């Protein structure tokens, strides 16, 4: 063919005098997630004088969070993105922070995530797999799309929710009276603009860039589930880098995670201002009679790990 | 599985305020190009504060420069990369450019692209294609590696010179005296481990990133292809935009091809360093002779086409 390196050739080719750190994510170019993290490269490469450089491997390509985190086990991928909640696959306890309604809102979050619960959680992600976690970034809040109106939690009884395969969107859907029709991301909008199901659940941007509410006439504030994405770096990778270096990589992952928080939050606003605008109607169902009926789903939780895990959190 | 949007979803969705631009390229990540196109996205970011924005689609995820060219002329994309001398595809004269040794290095090369021939070029770029070229950027000249040394032409008889399915790399190794072997790029490496071949051809970067010089003993510094990349942007694009925005598109492409003009020449300067350090034979072999047996290439370019236009390129 042509001449052309691939980027399986130049993904261990080092850059010389400077360090050359190796990120992926799941996140697709355009992506706030995917922007964020160009931004982290520009800011590394000018805080360190170009001594520090990021190369980005988005869209899973280097396989998904699983894999990845794997990589960074195991030496072969510097910086990746997990989500809190997500550590309990291998935490347990952790999954805590994602049950429905468990988070308030982001600051909650944020107080879990540097809480001594949260340092546990963190001490334990280095000591067993080499994740050090450099951050928590809020990634936003999901929300309910409807093809009628969602003015209280009554309203979601006999709603065909449509609810990816993941256990904690499946407790929202049926904890909340409606039915869930658990299904593939890229049979939603279809499912939804011919009424084959009757909403659906997801954060602001995802509902936009999916193109969702031109299909869907409502939307529900439900603030069922608050989202986050950690900043985690291989520790084999940290102990290699000097303090001055480390101490750039801190900084810059603070200070770009303190953008993107608040561009999410900026984003959540033109999205709602966006609906609106499109003729969608946009309810503020009272929350407290959901809140209610996720308490059975929370006490289990306490029960079987044996710990107040959930009830410590709600309190923080 | 997972509710995350792809790369196909999120391409045509636009920014609020501010002029998505969508650049392509056939290299990957990690390379010098994708690196430039990196800073001219934060140039483009910070000169317009925030109006302009550019997303990246390396490694021809978006199709090759032949698919993406086209994707220019209609509208679908905004930026992307191609040789002067690959407009020879579609501009026969345009090809008098990548004739082995026309170019003695790139300042020749820029004033062909500058000059009233290049200039005639870049207009029926644009008058039949929509491409408005805004700039050329060095991207390295091509030389010889090899398994004994080549101190003269007269080394090349019997060379077993691998190059790629191309007229101009075919010309280059059949004019030399070599016995060309075209071969895809892939198997290139092995060829040269195994002494199965005895050598090829690239620009010193190619030929670290594929290593091919743990496995060649002796480099030529033939300088037989000076190689650039113009920088492309869609007329239509082109139009929309204010001419504030204009300005602010053509300087950031001037000083990011400055950077990356002086990146490369840096690179080739470092290699040459670097593949000596490594126990490289490097030699400086006379290079006329080679331009001597390249004329007849030219004139019968100049005979078929029907003007003297390798003639008039090599006065430049």
């Amino acid at each position: 063919d042509y001449d052309i390196p691939t980027t399986e050739n130049l993904y261990f080719q080092g850059a010389m005098g400077a360090t050359t750190l190796k990120m992926g994510m799941q996140a697709s170019v355009g992506s706030v997630e995917y922007n964020s993290a160009k931004m982290l490269a520009d800011t590394l490469e000018e805080m360190s004088q170009g001594e520090i450089k990021l190369a980005l491997y988005p869209s899973a390509q280097l396989g998904d969070d699983r894999a990845m985190l794997q990589c960074l086990t195991l030496g072969d991928l510097d910086i990746t993105y997990a989500e809190f909640g997500r550590m309990g696959l291998w935490i347990p306890r952790a999954e805590a922070v994602m049950l429905p309604y468990v988070a308030k809102d982001f600051d909650h979050l944020r107080r879990m995530f540097e809480s001594d619960f949260g340092q546990g959680v963190r001490d334990e992600m280095l000591q067993k797999f080499n994740w050090r976690a450099l951050d928590t970034w809020y990634n936003g809040t999901a929300e309910t799309t409807s093809n009628r109106p969602l003015n209280s939690i009554e309203d979601f009884k006999g709603l065909k929710l449509r609810v990816p395969n993941a256990k904690q969107n499946l407790n929202y859907a049926k904890l909340s009276g409606a039915s869930p029709t658990p299904m593939s991301f890229s049979e939603v909008y279809c499912a939804l603009q011919t009424n084959a199901v009757d909403g659906q659940e997801n954060p602001l941007p995802t509902i936009k860039t999916m193109k969702f509410y031109e299909v869907q006439k409502n939307l529900a504030m439900t603030h069922h589930i608050v989202n986050d994405q950690m900043v985690i770096i291989s520790e084999s990778t940290w102990q290699k880098l000097s303090d001055t270096d480390k101490d750039i990589i801190q900084k810059a992952v603070q200070k770009v995670g303190d953008a993107h928080t608040q561009t999410v939050k900026t984003q959540e606003a033109e999205l709602v201002s966006f609906f609106k605008s499109e003729g969608i109607n946009v309810t503020y169902p009272d929350l407290e009679p959901f809140r209610e009926a996720m308490q059975p789903l929370y006490k289990e939780f306490d029960s079987n790990i044996g710990q107040p895990i959930v009830s410590k959190l709600a309190a923080m």
